[PDB]
């Protein structure tokens, strides 16, 4: 079990961490039909999604996109600051995959 | 896939990108009788919806919209800044599709 | 679509518009069998509930009755003020149809 | 229908109000095997908990359990004052029915 | 049944009671699958998880398992005191059992 998001991230294809130490510039929600994401962006241009929730998706993984989603809105709202998150390059924007706070 | 929710606005059909840059003025939330709906109001005089889903809807779709109500009242309580809607403009009110928020 | 409280609260029988504009005086909750309900006050004196959903209730309905527990809770955590309520005058205390919310 | 905790907690047999009008001094929860539990604590020692919940409970008044541990844990985190707690002593500790939250 | 984290957490083989009184230093959060767990860090060095649901995991262990991935974050954000944590001490990093918070 990785004990950090930068091993937890090396751990699959086609990922890459990218370190903000910044707060959340925008948020942005679609509940339209085949779109129910979530893209936030940073005031550096750098912009990424949570990506919709696949074709039966098991409950592990649909609870936590769910909570992935929770978790940027409250971030955004607080300003709070994210110092990490780790991405997926094969989706554009890329894809999140795990997100670290610190300070 | 859309990066922002001006291009996501203009995948659909009978939709209107409406930009506000403004909290949101009222809330209002119904638990009666097929009006399980949320109204949100703006200072300029903009009233928006979320519909009410029907007894076809799939699960993401649901889940989705509970999210937007929930987003709707915690932007609402913070008055966080709304930056853009959109909106579908064949019902009245118009019916939230897609939310931004910035500054 | 009704586009305000006082214009939805109008569609049903036996209901009534309060208009508080104030914070919440007290929040009550029960998990007790067969009363799991909520109970708000105002400082005037007046008393409302979130009415139990029965034994037929659809999902939807039960859905949109722990919503309005959710919004009143963290409404009386935050102290911000209700304007309206859309009342069931029928039940005792009055039963909460829907509430709006502003500043 | 009762109005407030104290006629709502005599309509249960081995019930009793205890008035604290203080806020929550420390908040305990577990996901532990066959203790998935919460315990709450005041200034002056008495001592609370969110009971699990048997094998035969139904769904109401599971969704109670789980949104009765909610409030605790946001009423421990804001320093909301706690008026009453109905509580069933035939438990040790005593198990919480209802709460009043009161300034 | 347990009157505090302590007794609680002396139920188990392999667990151990960290005291920590202190605010958590850093907060991730993973989606990613066979990961879909969270890490705590304190500015002391210790490394905490609350481990992926296991794929028969029966629904009260489920729900708590969200549930404390709930309470991480959000006493996170508001820089809550962690009084002591409820560990197994079998896992790498070890694992969250249960979790007090004190003033
Ligand atoms: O679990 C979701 C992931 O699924 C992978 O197959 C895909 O390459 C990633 O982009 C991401 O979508
Ligand atoms: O949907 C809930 C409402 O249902 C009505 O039929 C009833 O008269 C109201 O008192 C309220 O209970
Ligand atoms: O509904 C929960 C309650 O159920 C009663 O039967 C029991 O006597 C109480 O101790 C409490 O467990
Ligand atoms: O219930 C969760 C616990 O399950 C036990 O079997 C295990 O030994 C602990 O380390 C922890 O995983």
């Amino acid at each position: 079990t990785p004990q950090n998001i930068t091993d937890l991230c090396a751990e699959y294809h086609n990922t890459q961490i990218h370190t903000l130490n910044d707060k959340i510039f925008s948020y942005t929600e679609s509940l339209a039909g085949k779109r129910e994401m979530a893209i936030i962006t940073f005031k550096n241009g750098a912009t990424f999604q949570v990506e919709v929730p696949g074709s039966q998706a098991i409950d592990s993984q649909k609870k936590a996109i769910e909570r992935m989603k929770d978790t940027l809105r409250i971030a955004y709202l607080t300003e709070a600051k994210v110092e990490k998150l780790c991405v997926w390059n094969n989706k554009t924007p890329h894809a999140i995959a795990a997100i670290s706070m610190a300070n």
